[PDB]
């Protein structure tokens, strides 16, 4: 699924991320643009083996589990594909624990280089949350 930028917004406050671990809802919509463009069904290798999934880009290295990943943890407790969803739940949760490992949203390199210090705030604007 393909979000609308609103859509997203209202969906991640539903599912409690708007302040979790002190990171406005901005932020979480700033991190799922760049990370998935909103999509979803976004996946991505990365130079290690480990694949990126979801509308927030959760690894393998860590995260979850996708059956080739060797060396690999999967500290959500589920298979990578539950992050590919119309339904974000699972991408939610698990984003709920990456952000409180002790890195932040730094855990987020994406965030890092294009969300933190930006006015994150426009993200949603117009919205009705
Ligand atoms: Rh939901
Ligand atoms: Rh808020
Ligand atoms: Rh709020
Ligand atoms: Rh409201």
């Amino acid at each position: 699924k393909v979000f609308g930028r609103c859509e997203l917004a209202a969906a991640m406050k539903r599912h409690g991320l708007d302040n979790y671990r002190g990171y406005s809802l901005g932020n979480w919509v700033c991190a799922a643009k760049f990370e998935s463009n909103f999509n979803t069904q976004a996946t991505n290798r990365n130079t290690d083996g480990s694949t990126d999934y979801g509308i927030l880009q959760i690894n393998s290295r860590w995260w979850c589990n996708d059956g080739r990943t060797p060396g690999s943890r999967n500290l959500c407790n589920i298979p990578c594909s539950a992050l590919l969803s119309s339904d974000i739940t699972a991408s939610v949760n698990c984003a709920k624990k990456i952000v409180s490992d002790g890195n932040g949203m730094n855990a987020w390199v994406a965030w890092r280089n294009r969300c933190k210090g930006t006015d994150v705030q426009a993200w949603i604007r117009g919205c009705r949350l």
